[PDB]
């Protein structure tokens, strides 16, 4: 349904920009490149969303995780975005995230950020 | 590193059951079965993990994602979790989740639950 | 530091309104007025405010509670507020929130909301 | 209802502690003290409860804050938690919590810790 509208570029109100496909299988495939952070180029992201949602103008659940690290750069952390596509004129993503850092034990409970980002097909 | 020790099946304080395969790209695939919820049977699950994580006895970044979508049912919804692996004789994967419901705008500010899992090898 | 630049009346996207008075001592008392979920008129806040920020340009660290009872209704939950103010012609507090509706310990899982708000002094 | 039951000293897994007491008219007032992070001795802390929760043995929603500040230190950075307090043989205090820390309008992104705390009166 929101396949096609959830397939293409997107740009968050930090300058990271999010290219994904959407299959019809309800699978997420692309990449992400983080204009903050320890990061460096693109990051592979796989994820899924619902690809039959509510007919009565609901958004459409959707998540996806990038791990931070590809070739130039290792962050030992992972992101997971949690959020609804809503589509018209002016498309959106709005997702919560989670960011997982590797620590010891000692260390977990503070090993975890959490922030929303807003997408758009405009940057 | 971690591909072998993440591999295989976990379950969680709620009686939830998550099979995972770690490819040694970072790749993780799956099915998860909530115990509870709007839920039944399996759910592709995919997701991220750090392949080469800090030799300092830190634990491993990952996140996978859930579309609650498949043939019985659609919840219109979505989970995240992000967390760390952490190995040894008692191998636990301890995550925080964002489960997301597609809704309309308006009721957009109550669409999201926030929780925590914890994943053991033993049921 | 920020003790007159927190006190006052703010709004957030959802057209809730909250007034606030920053003691000298951190302490923040005040009223919410939430324009959507189960609640009609004024609540009770408190909370805590660092009132001796870095000068570093840093924003100022606080949070607040809300318990969503009042003589009109009880919604048996409770809102936390984590976020920094931060001055300047546009002041903002910008915001994440926990959410938690009584629950017995069986639904616990799906007990807790999370979003994000943010105030300023213009409705 | 559950004023007595709240009111009290009470730990956490992390070996922090908690003395509260709860008002008749949902007031939380107590101390804080950390076991870990950038704390050294008590914080004050402030929060609302729901004085007459659901009589169908559901948990008590309520919530505090603390201002990382006090005579030693000052940590730019609060911490809200939001939870339910179960009564009976082992009551408990669950929550998830959000830490803020002051920080420039670049690094806002990453200025939020989450976790989860649970709290029994038995250290």
């Amino acid at each position: 349904r929101d396949e096609a509208g959830i397939t293409g570029t997107w740009y968050n109100q930090l300058g990271s920009t999010f290219i994904v496909t959407a299959g019809a299988d309800g699978a997420l495939t692309g990449t992400y490149e983080s204009a903050v952070g320890n990061a460096e180029s693109r990051y592979v992201l796989t994820g899924r969303y619902d690809s039959a949602p509510a007919t009565d103008g609901s958004g459409t659940a959707l998540g996806w995780t990038v791990a931070w690290k590809n070739n130039y750069r290792n962050a030992h952390s992972a992101t997971t975005w949690s959020g609804q596509y809503v589509g018209g004129a002016e498309a959106r993503i709005n997702t919560q995230w989670l960011l997982t850092i590797g620590t010891t034990e000692a260390n977990a409970w503070r090993s975890t950020l959490v922030g929303h980002d807003t997408f758009t097909k405009v940057k």
